[PDB]
This record gives structure tokens, sequence and C-alpha cells, in this order.
């Protein structure tokens, strides 16, 4: 754990102007309070208030006022404010004027969860994920457009990958952010790029994510670029998935690690998987929690469309990476990079230990094409689609109890009203697809 | 009735240049072919055929070669500037080359539906249509715009209400083809028309109502625009639906008029509304084949939107006009102006002909503004509300087995397909609004 | 040869900050991936992997997963990555998973067929290329447009060579990478450019080609011109061909140097060229991989029309440099850069080393212009003709099984895919030359 003392002399070893506190509403989004380095000690001992009511997930305008702890190891500088002021960067929880914490904020409600793998014995969560993103050209109004960066593809090189010297420059400033940055590429897709770091402590991990997009997006807004992580901005290519290489610790030593067996794979493994799989219908409303989320989640696009899992395979909602070691990890891939890390994490763990407390034994593991399958040839090996819509999926998360209560009462409830009431403007517009497709013929 | 003697009569007699075959498609996509009047008497020997292939839903390339057998009572000069080139239709009905009567003819399938009112008593099922239509101006090169020529509203009045030549150009055309016409004006939303024409027996009214679309088509676009029905063009304004106005008749009696019950309502009648009012559910991917009238289904644009019944009244399912005796009609506002009027009467006959032989004991009426409860007040009644999509309301029809008998097994066969990948076709694309809403946000 | 012992060092030395680990996909597409030096341990150790489903050609998506090997050998820093994110190249070799190698990898490919050379006593089957590009310029938004930057001849000087200082900045830049380059000079038709490099070993020259045409793609950019290698871009005028020329070697003396024989050239020099003459056909198909190059094998601008050989001559197949010594080569001219280097030297092998073991007495050299010769005399002296397509050149293809064999068998059937639908998506499209010649005519 870092000082509070030592972290006061940060800023003198540093001559650090401004310190960030920041912290993340329901949707993912990252809001922020800038203030000098003339108030440290007054935000060291948790006197920062703001307005509860307009940051969307929150308590309504009467019980307005709430207040905002740092976790003073979330401490960085910011690398890009040298010569203005340097900018330090804190992580707040938000908690209510009683000094109750709020069990509407979206991390405590994984640092409680966290929690529950402490009642039966892990020692950590390991989360290291692939958040991929798309980038566009602006304009002279430096407003973002629809034409990308490059018409490349996977692994190709300059002068077909016109990112090769932003990419860069991301990974450089989050290294001087204290990471490790595994490797840096283009995906299939044209203008898809991916960077990938080792993986972390779940919350520190997760926090780590907020990172990197403020990142890649002010490191690209710098390039005359603009970076995007919404999940198919387009149709008939790759979307942009955040992988989930998900891995409990235990005692020097990967839980899922067993020496001599034949895919190496701990029956504590093996019940993790009938965990969520038995849940993902449920829950992947939340993990997928934008309508354009399922537009992505189609067969073809290396996404997976039915609930299944295999070893080395591209297709199914969880990867098994041929390579296991010490890294050994399973590959839920049906989570992308709208959905909130501290959410998705907190889910997943609770319906992923509930597989092994429960000991729910693991369906086939089906090593094919997913895609390739008939409507009835995949309807007898039991396996079965992924929600289509956010409207059924919410439906199927909300009928499910057991990620419904690691969602808290006021996230839930403050959550599938936000959801739906999104998805019912979407049910009552028309676009001009129909047009298109009416308009002359009828 | 019209012999073969009278068409030869007749052609000599008006001095018709060319004669037309118009027939129906799958989706309510009125086609014709057009042959000389050396040929007149060749198709009256109904060995005349087309490609069967080509048109959709009707049959398969190995048995393409399809006959065109006409019905001589539709015989109707198309009134414009034709001094030379003087028309004459024809609306067939198609046969095989075993000349037995084709399964996929929707003309086919009223007919074989009507022979089961002749065996409850019935003489004849009226039908009296409102097709709401939208009027769009055109550009330099005749391609449809997005503008409409007026801004008007209920009833306006000129100079606020442009197509008021239109409309004048298109009754008189049509009291040239046999027509009586009830009145023309402006509906609810912004460049509508509503234009009503008296009620006939369906296989008759129905060509009135093929019949009426084209000459709106085209009368419209000699006032330089094109007509539109797509049922909700514009989000936000009145979805133009096609109110269908029925009634079953009795040796000259109005089957549905009995001065006595609860309203001046008939027994055979109040029993034809359960009927509606259970088989609703299911027969709405028929009356609203698009994904586009799920549009016009969101309510307070005067649209249905729960299956429940009232009187005098435009926010329910079906309305009962005030005026009644022999003009006491069942109003049924789910249909718009897509449907294919020889499936959608098939199909509410198979709906209320099951409540004539059961008459399954209707249920309330809401003679409140159904617009103006809550989801709680909907489950006190406990009424129905129409479903979700042109998915649900593509299961929602697998089910009615009466109502899948009410369109045949080869119809259905070629319904489902025609729908299922155009709606897949829809559920996969990427539309602005999913841009709009992401792109520059997450 | 270079140990891990001694990356460790340079890296430290040279101060590099990313390694970039590359390889070569199935059709001389170049594909690599970037890391820091703080992952230079994970590599060197082999435990780095990539998704083999998306190199075009290496698998399909269900065994994806597999491992890169690099090879030190192939160390270079790049010279344009200034102070502040230099960069370290490593070319690779691909293990499936299981850690034994890739049967469809192309590198490994070479490695067997250059094993088959130690069965018969050879230490080094050297070749040197000749890969000739074109320039066009770039819009204003960075786009390769339809001008040839000059429009110059053979050896021309400033200023009817734009590319001068282009030609000096590439040659620098090939030159701080451990380079030897021979001579830099304007080619044939306008805008082409020629860089001629000294030999290497089979492999290192693989290596050294796919590595030179990045050095020229990038710095073409520099100056912003489109560095691109498409055999037949402009229709009339000299098409750029990768000339080969290759030596054999048995301690430290090139075998085909015997100043007794007719042209001062050994016997398995005379030998080797029957390996080709008749196998000439076979491989065609390998040199020349896409539809454009068969437009460049026409007659007129100083390409391989026929197959046939001759002393000091320019139009046959064969060309043999009249300098002899250790400068004694033999030179073939089917290919285009849009070949694979891997491919084209195990095919090459196989087909050379087969006039070795069988030698074919070798035709006789037909030292005229052969591209001055009908039918009538081409048939004479039984002159093969090259194919005349791809499609050709692929039925051609797999009929020769020892240069099927050249090539393995994965690359072989993964090779005909692709290429039979290249063939067939060009053989059913239509294209702007068909819209002139009979649209308007017909
Ligand atoms: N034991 C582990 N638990 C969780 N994540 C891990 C583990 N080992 C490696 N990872 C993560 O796997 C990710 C690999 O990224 P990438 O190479 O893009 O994956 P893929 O092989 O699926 O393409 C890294 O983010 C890394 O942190
Ligand atoms: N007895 C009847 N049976 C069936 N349809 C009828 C009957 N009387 C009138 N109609 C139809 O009602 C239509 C007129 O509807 P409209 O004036 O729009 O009434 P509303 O405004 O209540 O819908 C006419 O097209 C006519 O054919
Ligand atoms: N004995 C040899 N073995 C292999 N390659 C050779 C030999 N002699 C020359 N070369 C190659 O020939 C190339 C020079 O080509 P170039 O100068 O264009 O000759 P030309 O103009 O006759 O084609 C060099 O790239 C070199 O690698
Ligand atoms: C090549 S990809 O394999 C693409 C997967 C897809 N874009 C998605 O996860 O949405 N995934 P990864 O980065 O793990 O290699
Ligand atoms: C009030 S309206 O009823 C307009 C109908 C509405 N736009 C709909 O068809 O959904 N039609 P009409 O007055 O002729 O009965
Ligand atoms: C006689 S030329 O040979 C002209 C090149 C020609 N356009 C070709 O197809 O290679 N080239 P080089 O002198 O490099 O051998």
């Amino acid at each position: 754990k870092y000082t509070k003392e030592d972290i006061f002399r940060f800023a003198d070893e540093q001559n650090v102007k401004f310190i960030r506190l920041q912290f993340t509403d329901i949707l993912g989004i990252i809001k922020n309070v800038e203030i000098p380095v003339s108030q440290l000690k007054k935000a060291l001992d948790n006197k920062i208030m703001f307005d509860g009511s307009s940051i969307e997930g929150f308590v309504r305008i009467e019980e307005s006022d709430m207040y905002l702890f740092p976790d003073l190891d979330t401490w960085v500088v910011f690398p890009w404010t040298a010569e203005k002021g340097k900018v330090a960067r804190m992580i707040c929880d938000i908690y209510n004027p009683d000094m109750t914490p709020f069990a509407g904020d979206p991390r405590a409600n994984l640092k409680r969860v966290l929690k529950e793998m402490e009642e039966l014995g892990f020692t950590e969560f390991n989360l290291g994920p692939e958040p991929e993103f798309f980038l566009f050209k602006l304009d002279e109004n430096r407003r973002p457009t629809l034409e990308l960066n490059d018409s490349g593809g996977y692994f190709d090189l300059a002068p077909t990958d016109l990112g090769e010297n932003c990419r860069r420059d991301i990974v450089l400033e989050l290294e001087e952010m204290g990471f490790e940055i595994e490797a840096s590429h283009h995906e299939v897709a044209p203008g898809q790029h991916e960077i990938d770091f080792k993986y972390e402590d779940a919350i520190t991990a997760c926090d780590s994510i907020q990172t990197f997009k403020l990142v890649v997006k002010t490191i690209a807004r710098k390039h005359g670029l603009h970076a995007t992580f919404m999940p198919k901005p387009l149709f008939g290519v790759n979307g942009s998935g955040m992988h989930f290489n998900m891995s409990l610790f235990n005692e020097k030593g990967n839980a899922f690690f067993d020496e001599s067996g034949e895919l190496e794979l701990s029956q504590t493994a093996y019940h993790f998987l009938a965990g969520m799989l038995k849940h993902a219908r449920g829950y992947t409303a939340v993990t997928n929690p934008t309508i354009n989320s399922f537009k992505r989640l189609v067969p073809g696009y290396e996404a997976p469309c039915y609930i299944a899992w295999s070893g080395k395979n591209r297709s199914p909602l969880v990867r098994v990476p041929s390579s296991r070691g010490l890294s050994t990890r399973l590959e839920l891939r049906s989570v992308d990079p709208s959905a909130n890390p501290y959410l998705a994490m907190a889910v997943l763990l609770k319906a992923g230990l509930s597989g092994i407390k429960d000991e729910l034994t693991p369906p086939a593991p089906v090593d094919r094409n997913i895609y390739g399958m008939n409507e009835e040839e995949r309807e007898a090996t039991g396996i079965y689609d992924l929600p289509e819509s956010l409207g059924h999926a919410l439906i199927e998360l909300e009928k499910n109890e057991i990620i419904k209560d690691g969602l808290g009462e006021h996230i839930f409830e403050h959550f599938i009203e936000a959801k739906t009431i999104e998805c019912d403007m979407f049910r009552t517009a028309v676009h001009p697809w129909e047009r298109e497709q009416y308009l002359e013929i009828y």
C-alpha cells in the first residue's frame, strides 16, 4: 500500500501542480474533477463533495451531496500535462454523507464481491483484457468522421497501417504510467487496432482499463485521429471486443493449473466454466450494455454467437489458450469495451464461483466451427444462442437472481430503467434503413 | 356476371388497344403484363403463361411455367391519356401446368376460405378499407425526395393542403373505373391523405384495392409527386394505417345488426370479436407484414397498441363506428397499407369465424383511452399487448394453427421464409442511429 | 552465428525500445507485431504466440493459436526510428502449439528443400534478385494516384527522373541495415526504377527481399510516393518483374563455372536448365501468382514470352549474363515481385535439382530475338509456350507433382483454393473495358 504522508511529498519531488480525482458512472464513462496542489490535504482527508444528481447512475437531487475518498495506490502523473501543470491522478470511491459507502458505486460493488472468494480461499482474480479499438480521421472541424485511418488488415504493415506511428505513441504514453505492455498490432478489420498488456489484480486491472481508454483517446486526437470503443461501427467487419482472460491465484500457484492432467486444467476451472455458461444468458445484458453490442455478436466476425467453449478456438463464448503455464487462463470473449469493467468482473466473479460452490459439471467442448452448424444440428448438442436484442437479454438478466444479487439493489434498479428506456428510443424510432427498404416499392 | 362474349363486344365497343393481366405477388405487389387486342381471344383461352420462378413466393425454377386465367368480372379500361394506347385490364387467377388452382395464388386463398361462410350461412363478406397514404415531392430527376407537398393537418383547407388538385384528379379517374367514392381529405400528419370508397365483397373490394394503389401511385406521379404506402415513413407522426371495415351479409341482411343487445349489435357480431381478440396475437405478421409497421405500433398516434376493444374510440384495436344499420361495421385498425389484402381477409375470416362456431365469450369494452393506463393497469384488466416486433409477430403466428390454415400450407411456407431473412437482414445491419448514440460517446 | 546472449547485449547497446517480430503469409505479404524490449525475453523464450486463423492462408479458425519462434541471424535495427522509439526487428519461424513446426509456413518449406541439396552436396543455392517497381505520386489525402512521378526511359538522369534522391534515401537506408547494394538506376518504362543488390544464400536473400520491399514502400512514402510492385500497372509499357539470378556452390567454388564447356559453363549448370525448361510450365503459377502478371508476360517488353534460353539475350525465359567467373549465373525471368520468394526457390530448387538426378539433356540455345518469331517456327524448334493466364498456370501446376511436392501439400491445397477463387472472381466480373467495346455497339 502507498502511504498518505509520502504522497503529500510525492508532489514536491515532481512539482505536481494539479491532482485529478476520478471515478466512474453507471454506463462506463469516466467523470472527473480537477483541483490544484493547493487542496491536496482537503481531498486526502476526504472532504471533497460534488453534485450527485447529474451523474447518471447516482442519487436523486434531493439527496444530492456526495463525498469522494481517494485510493492512494492509483497515483500516477499525467505524462502529457508536463509544461502546463504536471497533473497527477487518483481514483476515488463514492460515499454518501452518512459516511456509509454508496452501494451504487460501481467500484464498491466489485470491492464487495471480491470478498466472496475470500470466504472460500483464493488469493487474487487476474484479469488481462484485450480492448480493441478503431480509429477515424477528423476534419477541419476536428469533429470525427466515418472514414477509417487505413483500409488495412490483421498484422499488415506500413504503408498499409497508418496507426503504426500512432499505437506506438499510445504504448509509450501508457508505459510511462507504469504498465507492462505485451504487444501492439492491427486487428483484422480496417482501422482496427489492439493493444494488450499483462494481467493484474482484478480491481487494479479494472482501474488500469479506465486508464487505457483515456490514453488511447487523448493520444489519438493528438494524431489527427479519434479512437472509438464502439463494438460494431460498420457492417460486415470484425467488431471490437474486450477479451476477458480470467485466472484465480492461490498461494503462488495458478488455481487453474493441474500439472499432469490431459487438459492441464484443475477441476476448479472446469466448474468455473459451467458457472458462466449456465448463467451466460442472464449476465451478458450487462457485459454488452449497448444495443449495438448485439449487432456485433453475429456469426462470422470472430465473435461468439452460441453459449459454448473449446480449446484454442475463436468461435465459442470462452476460449482456452493452448498455452497455459502460470499464465493459464480461460478467455471469455463475449465482453466488448462498452460494459463497465468494474461491473463485468463482479458479475462474472459471482456467477463464475457459483459454479465451483455449486460444483456444476461443464458441457461438451465443441471443437469445430460453431458458425458452420445447422439450426437443428446444434440444437441437438444443447448449446443455444446468446440473446439477440437488449430487451431479450434484459428480460433474461432480470430473471436471473444469482447475478442480480451481485449487482446491488441500487445498481440493478437504476440500471434496467436506464437500459430499457435507452431501448425504447430504439424500438419507437425509424431509421433511414426503413425508408430505403419500403418508401418506393409500396 | 360477365360472359366471354361481353369482353370482345366491349373491346370493339370502347375501342381498346392493349390488354393487361394483373395479379398480386406474396407481399402485396400488383404485377401485370401487356398483350395486344390481337391476343384478346388467346388469353381468354387461358393459354397464356408467365415465368413462375420470377414472382416472389410463388414457386421454384424447376417448375417455372405457370398459367394465367383471367377473371372477366374485373375488366376496366385505363382512363389516362391513351387514345391510341387505350388499355383494358383483367385480374388473373393463377393456375398450374395441370390446370389445378395454384396453392400459392392468394386470389385462390381468399375464395377458398370464402366457401367456409357458405357453410355458416352468409351471403357476402363486405369490406370497406381506408388506405391512408403519404405524398412526397420529386426531385429534378424524378426520384423520391424526403419532403412532403404540404404541412397541413386533419381536414385542413387550401392554401394549406397542396394535394387538393391531386386527390381531385385521383378521385375522378377512379369514378371512371366503376368506383363509387365516399370522400377525399387530409389525415392527421402532414402530407398524409385518406380516400375512402364504399364497401365490396373481398375478392372485389380487394380488386378495388390493388387497383387503388396503382391509380394513386400513377395519378399522383402525374402531378409530380411520388406516393407511398409505407406505414410510418417519419418518426413522431401518425403512421398511415388502412382501417378494415367489414360486414357479413345474410339474404340481404347486415348480420351484425339487431337493435337490442347492449349497443344495437347482434350475436354473430359480439362473438366475431372474441375470435379476433383471441387470435389477434397471431395474425399481426399478416395484417402488418413489415418491420416498419411495428413503428406505427407504438401508441399516441391513433394506432392500435394493445389487444382490447371499445366503442366510438380510436385508441383500441377495434373501434365500432357509432353510425349503424347498413353502416354497421367492425373497424380494425391494425392493418397498414403494406399488407396483402388477399392474405389479410383470408386470415381474419378464420379468426372471427372461429368465433361463431365457438363464439368464445368476448372480453370487456375499455371505454377509456387505452393509451393512458399503466403496466399495472393493463394487467388489471389483463389486456393482451400486440407483440414487440416482426420477431415476435413471426413466432406468435406459427402458433395459431387456425390462422396458419387461413393462409394455406404453401403460402405460409413461402411467407415465413421471405420475412425471416428480411427480418434477419435488418437484425444484423448497423444503421446511423447506432453511431450517433455511441460512436462519439463510447 | 548469433546467440541469444548477443541480443541481450545489443538492445542495451543500441538502446532500442521495441522489437518487431515479422513473418510472411502465403502470398508474400509481410505481417509483423510490435513489442517492447520489456518482452525481449518472452520471444527469445519463444513464449509469444498469435492468431493463425487471420494470417491469410495459415490455418482455419478452429485450431488457431500458434507460436512465434524468432531467428537471431535476422536481427537488424530500423534506422528511421529516431532516438525516441528505436526499433529492432527479428524474422521468425512458425510453430504449431505442440512445438512441431507448421507445414504451411513457407520459410521452413525452403529449409526442407535446402536439405534436398545437402543430399547432393551443395553448400549454397545462391540467389540474386532484381525487383523492379513503379512510383506513383500521392494525392492531397495520401492516396496513390494514377500519375507516375517521372516520364522517363532507361538509365536517365536528373531532371528526367524525379526519384533520383528517392533511390538515394532508400539505398542509404538499405545501407544502414547491413545491405550490400549494387546499382541504382531508372528502368525502361516511365516512372520505373531498379535497385540491384548483391546475392546472398536463399533464405537470407528471401529475408533481404521482403525486407528490401518494406524499406522502399515506407521510404518512397516519405518523399510522398506510393511504391508498388504491380507487374503490369500500365498497359503497353515495360512490366516490372523480379529477375532470379541463381548459382550453386561447393566448397567456396561456384558449381556453374567450368571454362571448358561451350559457353564457359559447367555440367550441373547445363543440366540445371533442363530441370527448368521442361518443368517451366508447372511452376509458372508460383512465379507469376497473380492475374496481373500474365499481362506482363506478353511480347515486346523484354520479358519471357516462350520457354527458351540463350546467351546474353533478354527475350527468353532464361538469360545467361556474359560476365562469368564467380558472377557466372543463371537468369530466370518469368517472376514478378508479386511472387512468394520462399515458394519460388523451393520450387526452383526441386525444379532444377531435378535436372541433376534426371538432367534431360537440356535443349539448345535459340539465341535469336525470340520476340520476333511467328507460330510457324515456335513449334519448329519445339519451344514450350508459357501458360496464358492464372487459371491455365494452375491446371499446369497440379500435374508436375514434383513442384507440388516442392511446395509441400498444405501450402498447395491452401494455394489452389484462393487463386482459383481469384481467377474465378475475375473470370466472372465485368469491367469497363467490355462496357466500351460492346454497350453502344450492339
Ligand atoms: N493467467 C492469466 N490470467 C489472466 N490473463 C492472462 C493470463 N496470462 C495471460 N493473460 C492475458 O492474456 C492477454 C493476451 O493478449 P492477446 O495476445 O491479444 O491474447 P490472444 O492470444 O487471445 O490474442 C494479455 O492481456 C495477458 O495479460
Ligand atoms: N356496413 C359497412 N360494412 C363495411 N364497411 C363499411 C360499411 N359502411 C361503411 N363502410 C366503409 O367505411 C369507410 C369509410 O370510413 P371512414 O369514413 O374513414 O370512417 P372512420 O373515420 O370512422 O374510419 C368506407 O370506405 C366504407 O366502405
Ligand atoms: N554469380 C551470381 N550468383 C547469384 N546472383 C548474382 C550473380 N551475379 C550477379 N548476381 C545478381 O545479379 C544482380 C545484378 O543484376 P543487374 O545489374 O540488373 O544485371 P542485368 O542488368 O544483367 O539484369 C545482383 O542483384 C546480384 O545479386
Ligand atoms: C484476431 S481476434 O482473435 C478478433 C476477435 C474479435 N475482434 C472480437 O473479440 O470481437 N482476437 P485476439 O486479439 O485475441 O487474437
Ligand atoms: C383518426 S384516423 O382514424 C388516422 C388513423 C391512424 N393514423 C392509423 O391508421 O393508425 N383514420 P379515420 O379518421 O378515417 O378513421
Ligand atoms: C532487359 S531489363 O532486363 C528490362 C526489365 C523488363 N521490363 C522486365 O520485365 O524485367 N532489366 P535488367 O537489366 O535489370 O535485367
